[PDB]
């Protein structure tokens, strides 16, 4: 079972020069505990822009090219970065675009935090089709001292 999981500002932003237009805690910590002890498959833009591995999951990064750090593990394909995750009940598939547009078709699950913040990007999350997919979680946040906007954490499961 494929997931994504992704936090979308306005307009689905993603993503702006490499990295995550805002600074929230709390939507750190869901992304953690979501997939701690899970495989994690990314892009090698996301691998750059995380900048180290993520502890207590297996790290596989797509890229074209020989992989330059042997703490991840490196596919060169959808098909073998799936198979490079095993007999796991569960992989989350942690973006960025380019991967999340890929995976989408084979997703069956999405955990997506909708952040009520503006901001410039150059990346999203794809243009999915709302009508394939039932809201089975919702929970909305206010901002507060450590979060400086409302946020909503949300999966979705494909009907
Ligand atoms: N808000 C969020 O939840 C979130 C999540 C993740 C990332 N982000 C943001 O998203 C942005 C990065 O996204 P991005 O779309 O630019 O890049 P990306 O999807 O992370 O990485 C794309 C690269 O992955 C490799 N790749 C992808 N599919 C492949 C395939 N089928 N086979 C082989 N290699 C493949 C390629 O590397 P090569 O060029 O080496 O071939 C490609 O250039 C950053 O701004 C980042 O901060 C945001
Ligand atoms: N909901 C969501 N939020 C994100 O920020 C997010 N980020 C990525 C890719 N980028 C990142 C960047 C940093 C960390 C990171 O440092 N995570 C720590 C957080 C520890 C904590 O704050 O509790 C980790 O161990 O997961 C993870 C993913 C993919 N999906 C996401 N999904
Ligand atoms: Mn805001
Ligand atoms: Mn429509
Ligand atoms: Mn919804
Ligand atoms: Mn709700």
């Amino acid at each position: 079972m494929i997931s994504l999981i992704a936090a979308l500002a306005v307009d689905r932003v993603i993503g702006m020069e490499n990295a995550m237009p805002w600074n929230l805690p709390a939507d750190l910590a869901w992304f953690k505990r979501n997939t701690l002890n899970k495989p994690v498959i990314m892009g090698r833009h996301t691998w750059e822009s995380i900048g180290r591995p993520l502890p207590g999951r297996k790290n596989i990064i797509l890229s074209s090219q020989p992989g330059t750090d042997d703490r991840v593990t490196w596919v060169k394909s959808v098909d073998e970065a799936i198979a490079a995750c095993g007999d796991v009940p569960e992989i989350m598939v942690i973006g960025g675009g380019r991967v999340y547009e890929q995976f989408l078709p084979k997703a069956q699950k999405l955990y997506l935090t909708h952040i009520d913040a503006e901001v410039e990007g150059d990346t999203h999350f794809p243009d999915y089709e709302p009508d394939d997919w039932e809201s089975v979680f919702s929970e909305f946040h206010d901002a507060d001292a450590q979060n400086s906007h409302s946020y909503c954490f949300e999966i979705l499961e494909r009907r």
